[PDB]
């Protein structure tokens, strides 16, 4: 049976010569949670996964599994399984069983196969695997050893959009049934939001923020996090703070008695509001702000309609549900939800909100 | 100056030995329109573009540009420009000018450069091209010859999501300014809906449907078209027609006196309703249908919340705007918009609606 193992990464650093790939990462991964490491290529998420697996050693720091320091233990002694990217399904799943009794091997294979709902493909071959998914087989093999920590590196990168969603759900439900601590690496924000109990956003080797999908989405602690999750991206506009309002290149926004910007009156800050947190007049929000503008372009995608509206000298995107192919040149009253607004220091790019 | 040239493809067929890549394609591309050829890999869209360009000859059929049969003319004599995928920007754009006067070359380069808003990068080099986009330069070069027909093959496949959207808009607006007949190939439905005045959906060498984004989205003439545009995909459920209702594996839907299914009462048809054309109770639609079900999984993406709800023995997706991370296991009253429903013959998969 599977255990719930807490994982601690302490002052973990990894520098390949001159390049610091991971800079003093501090993370406490809760026993049984599904943690997604989200970030662009080269942000350090993969290097971190590899250090957790033991395929790579840290330059500094420690890695604990429970109370055991596993920093310098071979990957085999850490009780982990990694998923990434002529035997029968039964043999494929059996392979990883490493001095094992034939009767123990059969019990586990059956258990894993049932968990992945592939019991009926056990005597079938890969190339023949049509009645199921070779994807599901790979997962059963990863969990067949009953790892204390499950590690996955962009396991779904090469799958059709429709099958990818089905796999996200499949993997997530399986992990919630097993409660095996899982560290999942992806650069895909939608996948991250779909699978992680928590998400750890990384950029240039640093942990920018960790929290639940709701926390990182509704309350990004910085511009980078605010714009890495949710597409179309959050509108970021440079503005100046006044008596009790914001003003940018060709517009002003009446700020209610928010105004946690006192230490910014007279200074420039970055204003942010998501496309989906705005709407157009004639199409509820407790507190709002209006700004008339002309539609510069329309993405009428049927399922959603994205308007590129010129705010004064600026250009922002407004996301409307459904098909509303309004034409370019027309003027619209853009309505902003004041309760969904963000404000970031222009220098540090950290949220002031 | 650019001309608006109507393009006719007549009974165009292309077979590579035994494989019919393009089967009797009949298409009248209007002068000055932006036509997108949309379809999966190997559907024939690329082969068609290549025949239009003259890089490939048809096995049967004719291709007209205006009144001229250009079927057997070298690509150079067809007046086309193709966009796909150490000179200065000015030189890059100038290259395609093929016995040209230096003073004519300068007028056109300036014109194209202004159209792409890259006039300030004219004396800059590629590797140095930081103040603009190498993408924009490629387009200026394609239009600098003033083609009668502009051809593009998945020109944006390798660009970050954010830059891709900016390019779609850039290319579309440019084409509307030039009114140059453009045939654009892509397997990306969102891009197709964004750029084409009309979209021609293809599958296995055949033209399944051609129409405006609104027409192919609201009225797909078949299951294939219905599910190739709009993601998450339209829910397709197998059902039987009755006195005045539909019934599937564990549910029934009261059909108003629609019922254009008289020739189907007692027979099985494919029912379809898009995730975005449904909603959940307690969250308007003129005519509706209700069905209580349990939430099997939730994609809480912040910008949208996709629910996988079990309809009787079936599983469908419901798309809700905003963040609504409702938990699995909970029961919900799913509300379907009866006016947005589709019905396809189960054998031919053609719309009956």
């Amino acid at each position: 049976v599977i255990k719930m193992v807490e994982v601690k990464l302490e002052n973990l650093t990894k520098r390949f010569g001159n390049f610091t790939a991971v800079n003093k990462l501090n993370l406490t991964i809760k026993d049984g949670e599904f943690l997604v490491l989200l970030g662009p290529s080269g942000c350090g998420k993969t290097t971190t996964l590899r250090m957790i697996a033991g395929l790579e050693e840290p330059t500094e720091g420690r890695i604990y599994f429970g109370d055991r320091d596993v920093t310098y233990l071979p990957p085999k002694d850490r009780n982990i399984s990694m998923v990434f990217q002529h035997m029968t399904v039964y043999e494929n799943i059996a392979f990883p069983l490493k001095k094992f009794p034939k009767d123990e091997i059969d019990k586990r294979v059956r258990w894993a196969a049932e968990l992945l709902q592939i019991e009926e493909l056990l005597n079938r071959y890969p190339a023949q695997l049509s009645g199921g998914q070779r994807q599901r087989v790979a997962v059963a093999r990863a969990i067949v050893v009953e790892p204390d920590v499950l590690l996955m590196d962009e396991p779904l990168s090469n799958l059709d959009a429709k099958l990818r969603v089905a796999m996200r759900a499949e993997i997530k439900k399986l992990q919630q049934k097993l409660k095996v601590t899982t560290i999942y690496v992806t650069h895909d924000q939608v996948e991250a939001m779909t699978m992680g109990d928590r998400i750890a956003v990384m950029n240039r080797g640093q942990l920018l923020q960790i929290g639940s999908p709701t926390e990182v989405y509704l309350r990004p602690n910085s511009v980078f996090v605010a714009t890495f999750i949710g597409a179309p991206e959050m509108n970021i506009l440079e503005v100046s703070v006044g008596d009790g309002y914001l003003e940018g290149r060709g517009f002003r926004i009446e700020l209610p008695q928010m105004d946690l910007l006192k230490d910014y009156v007279g200074k420039t800050v970055l204003f942010g509001i998501r496309p989906e947190h705005m709407t157009v007049e004639g199409v509820h929000m407790k507190r709002t702000a209006r700004l008339i503008g002309k539609v510069d372009f329309v993405e009428a995608l049927g399922t959603d309609t994205i308007l590129h509206v010129k705010f004064g000298d600026e250009l922002v995107k407004v996301k409307l549900p459904g098909h509303i192919p309004i034409e370019p040149g027309r003027e619209v009253k853009v309505i902003m939800d004041l309760d969904m607004i963000h404000v970031f220091d222009k220098d540090t790019e950290k949220a002031i909100v």
